[PDB]
């Protein structure tokens, strides 16, 4: 018992873990020092936990019979009140058990610092309703004030007081808008009352209640002042006030002045990030029902180590989960590398944990079942040719067709072969290239491109390291996503690069519904005209009729587009978060006071055309960034499209038709191919159906047809084209230079800020609004009057 109390007085409030760890040691040297005959395994085992839970004494327990009876909670909790799951590990059990403690004392008042979404609101929830406190959170929004506060502060007080009902009063760093707010929290945690809250009639009426309250507890209470005081001694037994703040200096010793009642009547809990060891954990059991088996691993010489309690012997599932923590682990260095050079960094959650991880299963379980069908569709197609050419064979010992056939299906059988030996390999190194997939759409999403390389690029590294088999010399943008659903995005007017391809990617695989970045709005038409047909609506935090619109869009299902999220209202707080109860057969949500019946069509869409916005740790925990920058190619090639226009109009024409053209041989071809491998397996004749065989013969004749016309346009009108369009791109390239010049003049001068808009109509002025070209007509003295004019102009 000393023990545990001394860890849960000396070592809650350490920061570091060096200290933890001193703290442990010592503990230890100082109760073997006074006594020298104990046993210390029975008293100094190191999992000291102590709960009353299980029984009526506050006795100790064992890790695994306290992780039973929290999952039995944690099942009635998501029927009762929250329909969020969660994963136990040793951390929260720890936490839990301090939670507890600490809402056992009458004026029990929480302070836990840790970073957001690390579950600080949601554990104290959880023990809150366990033992039995009512939960009171303010409701912050736009034109929330110091009276709305005050109004909130009475009612909890009242309810406190009077009437006597335990409240968890949860409150964060968010709620606190003014000082007055943070004011009255000093006074109420240190003093368990207000003065001059209640001013006139509202005094009358709450000693009218106050009255009410003694009657009920058969006190006899009648002077307006014992009254007070027995309201006052209720209060402070019937209200605990839980507090969350990130873990940051130069906000924990302002506060230690702002409110110093938080640091002398509220027990600090430093909860922190989530360690190496609880990253471990979660992934380990998340990724539990995801087929991690490799019996004929290889473990290497010299493994990398991230988790220091790893087995000797590192099975596969093992290496993976290490490896999912190192990719977790190394975005804290690329923040780090970041800020130090330049900056703009954003903050690793766990949530973006949970994220990696999930995408990883989903991931996972869909590739797995895509490649058992087609390789299950091949093996049944090469059983049907080999079938039918056996029988053929018999029958020579009438045949003209089955020649026709074969000599287009000799060719089919060799490819056949191909793609079965290569997507085997496949199978091999799925688990690789999911993790990497999935490690990119979590982890990635607000990077530059160069950044997103580098992060590629180490965890690929780490993962050769650890002899984890990853497909590669390919490229992510083909691996997650289709040619079909390409081109439906094309359509929806997305630039044609590989950055934008993977924000839609992102857009599509989205856990957190996803904030997008583009100073352009490019990407908001490209949502607009893809959920245009799901009736997605325009709405702005800074419109009046955003609440009308948000409701409408929950209680309906449908998609909604938000903008200008530099004015976030926290009335999406639990939206984001996906508070949700499944309570009489329906999912409700509350939003401020008001419960609605959610529909699950509802999308939300949050997005701002600011790139240099720093947002809030609470909101960059709840949202998935989606930064649609401007890459060095993507400028050239738009710069080269508008050259071409320009200076060779027929050129680009054909070049425009042409490529349009491509585009739909390959579709058609794909359809093709499809259409013959689902004849092939669904029909029962090999040759003796014609009516099947009238279907087979003529689908090799488009092939061959549309095989010869792509060959001829893709290599002789291209061949042409290609040679006109690389005399334009010495000036594509000096474009673009230009442009990153521009870009990189903010770091000298906070003046100088300037737009794409602003080069792009540079670039339009000199093409089509030179004086200086009126009359030439030579196309390489006209190319050398723009790229001087260009070089004057900009
Ligand atoms: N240990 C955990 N296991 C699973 N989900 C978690 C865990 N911790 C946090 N979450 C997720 O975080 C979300 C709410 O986080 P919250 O507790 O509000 O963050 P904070 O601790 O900063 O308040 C929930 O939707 C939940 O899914």
């Amino acid at each position: 018992i000393w023990a545990h109390e001394a860890l849960r007085l000396f070592q809650d409030r350490l920061v570091e873990d060096e200290e933890r760890r001193w703290t442990d040691e010592n503990i230890d040297t100082v109760a073997l020092k006074h006594f020298p005959n104990i046993d210390r395994e029975k008293a100094m085992s190191r999992p000291i936990l102590y709960s009353n839970w299980l029984s009526k004494d506050y006795i100790p327990v064992d890790q695994e019979e306290l992780r039973d009876y929290v999952k039995a909670r944690l099942k009635v909790f998501y029927e009762e009140e929250l329909d969020v799951p969660l994963v136990l590990f040793n951390e929260v059990l720890d936490h839990v058990l301090r939670i507890d403690r600490i809402f056992r004392q009458p004026q029990g008042h929480l302070l836990l610092i840790g970073v957001s979404g690390a579950g600080k609101t949601t554990l104290s929830r959880f023990v809150a309703w366990m033992n039995g406190l009512s939960v009171y959170q303010i409701k912050v929004h736009r034109k929330y004030t110091g009276e709305d506060f005050d109004e909130d502060l009475r009612t909890v007080l009242r309810r406190s007081g009077c009437k006597n009902e335990k409240i968890a009063f949860i409150m964060d760093e968010s709620n606190v808008l003014d000082s007055g707010f943070l004011e009255r929290m000093n006074t109420l945690l240190a003093n368990g009352e207000v003065p001059g809250l209640f001013e006139g009639d509202e005094y009358a009426t709450l000693m009218t209640q106050c009255k009410e309250g003694a009657q009920k507890e058969g006190l006899m209470l009648d002077s307006h002042e014992e009254l007070y005081k027995w309201f006052t001694s209720q209060v402070i037994r019937n209200l605990h006030v839980v507090f969350t703040m990130n873990p940051s200096s130069e906000g924990l010793k302002d506060r230690a002045a702002t409110s110093p009642a938080l640091f002398n009547r509220c027990v600090l809990n430093w909860f922190g990030d989530w360690s190496t060891e609880a990253l471990y954990q979660v992934g380990k059991e998340f990724t539990s029902k995801m087929d991690l088996e490799k019996p004929n691993y290889i473990v290497p010489d010299y493994m990398p180590v991230v988790y220091d309690k790893l087995p000797q012997p590192p099975s596969h599932r093992e290496a993976i989960v290490n490896s999912c923590v190192f990719v977790h682990q190394t975005l804290h260095q690329a923040n780090a590398r970041l800020a130090k050079r330049g900056g703009r960094t954003m903050a690793i959650t766990p949530r973006h944990y949970l994220d990696f991880i999930n995408h990883y299963a989903n991931l996972f379980h869909e590739k797995r079942s895509e490649l058992e069908e087609q390789q299950m569709h091949l093996n049944v197609g090469l059983r049907k040719i080999k079938e039918t050419v056996d029988q053929v064979e018999e029958l020579r010992r009438k045949v003209n067709r089955s020649t026709a056939l074969l000599k287009s299906l000799s060719a089919e059988r060799e490819r056949w072969e191909k793609t079965s030996e290569t997507f085997k390999n496949q199978m091999s190194t799925i688990a690789g290239d999911c993790l990497l997939s999935a490690a990119f759409i979590a982890y990635a999403g607000y990077f530059d491109q160069q950044m997103r390389q580098n992060l590629f690029t180490t965890w690929s590294h780490h993962l050769q390291q650890a002899n984890i088999q990853f497909r590669t010399d390919i490229a992510r943008t083909e691996y997650l996503s289709n040619a079909d659903e390409r081109l439906r995005w094309q359509a929806s007017s997305l630039p044609a690069d590989d950055l934008c391809t993977e924000n839609a990617i992102m857009l599509k695989r989205f856990n957190r519904y996803p904030l997008i970045i583009d100073p352009s709005g490019q990407a908001t038409e490209f949502i607009m005209n893809e959920y245009k047909d799901r009736k997605i609506t325009r709405t702005s935090f800074l419109d009046d009729a955003f609440r009308k619109n948000l409701e409408s869009a929950l209680r309906f299902g449908n998609p909604l587009l938000v903008q200008d999220v530099e004015s976030y209202d926290p009335v999406l707080n639990p939206v984001l978060n996906r508070e949700v109860r499944r309570t009489g057969g329906r999912v409700l949500i509350t939003l401020g006071d008001q419960d609605i019946d959610l529909s699950p069509s509802f999308v939300i869409f949050l997005s701002t055309r600011d790139p240099t916005v720093e947002f809030p740790p609470d909101l960059c925990s709840r949202v998935t960034f989606v930064n649609f920058t401007v890459t060095r190619s993507s400028l050239q090639s738009q710069c080269l499209n508008e050259v071409l226009k320009a200076e060779r109009p027929d050129v680009d024409e054909k070049r425009s038709d042409l490529l349009k053209l491509q585009g739909e041989f390959q579709l058609r071809l794909r359809q093709l191919e499809k259409s013959l491998l689902q004849a092939l397996n669904e029909v029962k004749g090999r040759i003796l159906d014609d009516d099947t065989i009238i279907t087979t013969l003529e689908n090799l004749k488009r092939e061959a047809a549309e095989v010869t016309r792509k060959v001829e346009e893709t290599d002789i009108v291209m061949q042409e084209v290609e040679t006109v369009s690389q005399q334009y791109l010495p000036l594509s390239t000096a474009c673009s230079s230009i442009y990153f010049t521009m870009e990189s003049l903010k770091q000298i001068h906070f003046l100088y800020q300037y737009s794409l808009q602003f080069f792009l109509d540079i670039y339009h002025n000199v093409l089509y609004e030179n004086p200086n070209l009126k009359g030439v007509t030579d196309h390489t003295q006209r190319l050398s009057i723009i790229t001087k004019d260009l070089f004057q102009v900009a």
